[PDB]
């Protein structure tokens, strides 16, 4: 629905680089605890981030956070968008790739999109993505509602995001490499 996958594209988000969290197990389960500041975070990793970060004490990770309900509790519970921090430290470099955006077939920006990150989550693509559409394009507003971002890697590979539901939460935890990234096509209808 229209009005949901606004309100859920809209939720802010707790965004924070080099911080270490806790990972753990609990009745099958896995998680990661993080705080950043006052603030309070359990993350859950469902894919493959529940083997790419060992067990215990996790440093040099970035963290992509956004609180699932609608209860306010102070506690954040989210969803994947862990990463590794970057491995060079002292410079930041920041690559473009082209940003295509496109209503009923045709252009309505053509620009790029600026990438910071050596390793990038799809929970964070997926948003940012969303939320620039939402903002400046009227996704998900009357009613403009499907489907489509591709983002298209240097080696040809591409990723695929339906945009009439959310991300599936088994993607949230997969990342790409951010360095590699040629091309983003957003098509609404």
């Amino acid at each position: 629905s229209e009005s949901e996958l606004k309100h859920y594209y809209n939720k802010p988000i707790l965004e924070r680089k080099n911080v270490t969290g806790f990972k753990y197990t609990d009745e099958g389960k896995h998680y990661l605890e993080v705080t950043v500041g006052q603030q309070h975070s359990r993350i859950t990793l469902l894919g493959s981030d529940k083997d790419k970060f060992k067990d215990g004490e996790n440093s040099n990770i970035d963290v992509f956070i956004l609180r699932e309900g609608d209860s306010r509790q102070a506690t954040n519970y989210s969803i994947g968008g862990v990463t590794k921090s970057n491995s060079v430290q002292y410079i930041d470099y920041i690559n473009t790739p082209i940003l295509e955006i496109k209503k009923d077939n045709e252009d309505v920006l053509k620009d790029f999109y600026y990438i910071s990150k050596e390793d990038i989550s799809l929970k964070e693509l997926d948003y940012r993505l969303r939320e620039r559409a939402i903002k400046q394009h009227g996704l998900y507003s009357n009613g403009l509602k499907q489907g489509q971002i591709t983002i298209t890697m240097n080696d040809g590979t591409t990723h695929t995001i339906d945009l009439s539901q959310k991300l599936e939460k088994e993607r949230m935890g997969e990342s790409i490499d951010g360095t590699k990234i040629n091309k983003i096509l957003v098509e609404m209808k």
